């Protein structure tokens, strides 16, 4: 089993305890740590934060304590326009430029592979995304001749029935990718004026109409489209999406006025770090959709959908039962990395929970 963990660049700038650096990461927790995100300039992979080279080096020195640990650098991301990706993949000339720029970069900084986070290719991009993946892998193969261990190539893929059908040739890119991370935590939110859970595991006999927005459907669909179980990694959230209620109705379908108030540390409307949720929980009524097997909480006019230890072990048992390759966690810096916010003194409570289940049978 693989436990792929993302670490995000900007989490260094959070104040107080929210501030998180590579060295706060337990070398033995994950099997792969992914640094998000690299920029692209004059069609070449490039850094993003001013101190990326220091943090790269910090993250990669962890391989000194755990030698089996592999690290990767993710490209693209959310504040990286998909049109920007689009324009590079469609012109064989600039694509080849970017591809050739990658290996030396990873080699200089010490990464073991690249992670493609193009979010998201449209109907018009499907053909080129297939190409970028092919040629990139082809290049990683040609470079291993120099005598060094071959670089890995992975991609963070959408888990939405429509997004998959529109922009991904799943049968083609699995042959070429070392593993695929399924973004199974983006099923609600997206600005819809009703309350709902962004990452349920199951359909839930109740509000069905969506019938496609759950990890179970997403996983089953990918297997059917041609992706082999041993390359699929299922995404597990370490954050929750919040909502400001528009009425006193707290149950399913209740109306919503907009995102939830910002977290004291993460400072962004609509999402909350798990360690912030640990604190939000005191004084809140907690609930659990039993059909979907994920919790949610309320306090005043704040409604929060999140993942506790229990729901996360549950998801982990599921991927074990469908024989997937492992779990992907977004993100280490949102978990209780210090272990001083959630009660029971344990650093990385959610990621550890996943790791425990994966370490059993
Ligand atoms: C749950 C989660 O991880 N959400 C991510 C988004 O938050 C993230 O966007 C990033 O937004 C933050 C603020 O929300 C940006 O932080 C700023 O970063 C710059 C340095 O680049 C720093 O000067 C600022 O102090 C800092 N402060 C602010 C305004 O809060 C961050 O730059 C954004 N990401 C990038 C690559 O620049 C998106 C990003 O793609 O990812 C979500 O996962
Ligand atoms: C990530 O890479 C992108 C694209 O390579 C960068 O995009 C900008 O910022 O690039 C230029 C240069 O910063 C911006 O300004 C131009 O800068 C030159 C000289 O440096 C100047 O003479 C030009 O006339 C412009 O004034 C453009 O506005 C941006 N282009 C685009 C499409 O983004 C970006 O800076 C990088 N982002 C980070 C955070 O590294």
């Amino acid at each position: 089993y693989k436990l792929i963990c993302y670490y995000t660049s900007w989490s260094q700038y959070r104040e107080g305890d929210g501030s998180c650096f590579p060295d706060a990461i337990d070398p033995f927790l994950c099997t792969h740590v992914i640094y998000s995100f690299a920029n692209i300039s004059n069609n070449e992979i490039d850094t993003w934060e001013w101190n990326d080279v220091t943090l790269y080096d910090t993250l990669n020195t962890l391989k000194n304590r755990n030698p089996k640990l592999k690290t990767l650098l993710s490209v693209g991301g959310w504040n990286f326009g998909p049109e920007r990706f689009s324009a590079i993949a469609s012109k064989t000339q600039s694509r080849r430029t970017f591809i050739k720029s990658v290996p030396p970069f990873l080699r200089t900084h010490g990464f073991d592979g690249l992670d493609l986070a193009w979010l998201y290719p449209g109907r018009r991009d499907k053909r080129h995304l297939t190409t970028l993946v092919k040629e990139m892998k082809a290049e990683f193969i040609r470079e291993a001749q120099a005598g060094t261990e071959q670089l890995l190539l992975s991609a963070a893929v959408s888990a939405g029935k429509i997004a998959i059908d529109r922009g991904y040739d799943i049968a083609q890119i699995s042959r070429h990718l070392d593993f695929i991370s399924l973004l199974t935590y983006d099923f609600h939110g997206a600005w819809r004026q009703t309350v709902g859970h962004h990452s349920p595991l199951f359909a839930g006999n109740e509000d069905a109409s969506s019938r496609f927005s759950n990890a179970d459907y997403a996983v089953s669909y990918m297997l059917r489209l041609g992706a082999p179980a041993n390359k699929l990694v299922m995404g597990i959230p370490t954050f929750g999406r919040s909502f400001t209620l528009a009425s006193s109705k707290t149950d399913v379908g209740a109306p919503v006025s907009g995102p939830g108030v910002p977290g004291r540390f993460t400072k962004e409307k609509g999402i909350l770090a798990y360690y912030e949720i640990c604190d939000f929980l005191h004084g809140a009524t907690t609930h659990r959709f039993r059909d979907q097997q994920v919790p949610y909480a309320t306090k005043g006019n704040q409604w929060v959908a999140y993942d506790d230890q229990e729901s996360v072990k549950n998801k982990a048992r599921y991927l074990k039962n469908r024989q997937l390759a492992g779990a992907m966690v977004w993100a280490l810096d949102l978990d209780d990395f210090r272990g001083t916010f959630c009660g029971q003194n344990l650093t990385f409570p959610l990621t550890s929970a996943v790791k425990d289940v994966l370490a059993e049978v």
